[PDB]
């Protein structure tokens, strides 16, 4: 049965999500990502919804099993967020180059109820570290003074 499967996943994503942002230096934003500030980077400016990002990751179940990662192929890969899950659309519109997190993206911000190809299942929370090397002629999106404000606000709940 994957209805009873499912009402667990659901249960205990929800206490994973739970224990993540009672984590000490945890930001939680208003649509549910929860992420830890690894590194932080020197870049100014942030990438636009269609600018082209170099990205070393790896995604986690929150079991531990890694169902991707970047390194074991050697070189970084490139993604637009216009390309990617809800998670990683809304981190990245945030990060410069530099930067490393660690993303925490609740279910309906990673692949929902029908799941991710074969090793995420329905109702699954996924856990990603984030590196930005490197944005395709330049971040176009948010400067350093818009993205602080938008945590200034989040820290303020
Ligand atoms: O799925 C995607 N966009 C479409 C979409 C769907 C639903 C909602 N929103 C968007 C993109 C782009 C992509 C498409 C197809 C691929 F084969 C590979 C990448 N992916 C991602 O967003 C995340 C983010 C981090 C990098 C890539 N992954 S990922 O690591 O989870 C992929 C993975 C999933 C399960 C695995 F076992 C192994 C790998």
């Amino acid at each position: 049965h994957e209805e009873r499967m499912n009402n667990y996943r659901k249960r205990v994503g929800r206490l994973f999500m739970e224990q993540k942002a009672a984590q000490p230096d945890a930001v939680k934003l208003p649509s549910g990502l929860v992420f830890q500030r690894i590194a932080r980077g020197s870049g100014k400016r942030a990438p636009a919804i269609d600018d082209k990002c170099e990205v070393h990751y790896t995604g986690r179940l929150r079991d531990g099993t890694v169902f991707d990662s970047s390194r074991e192929r050697g070189k970084p890969t490139t993604f637009r967020p216009n390309e990617v899950i809800k998670g990683w659309t809304e981190a990245l519109q945030l990060m410069r180059e530099g930067d490393r997190w660690r993303l925490f993206i609740p279910y309906d911000l990673a692949y929902g109820v029908t799941g991710g190809g074969g090793m995420i299942p329905p109702y699954s929370p996924l856990e990603f570290d984030v590196e930005l090397i490197s944005i395709k002629d330049g971040g176009k999106g948010r400067t350093a003074e818009e993205v602080d404000e938008i945590l200034r606000k989040a820290e303020e709940d």
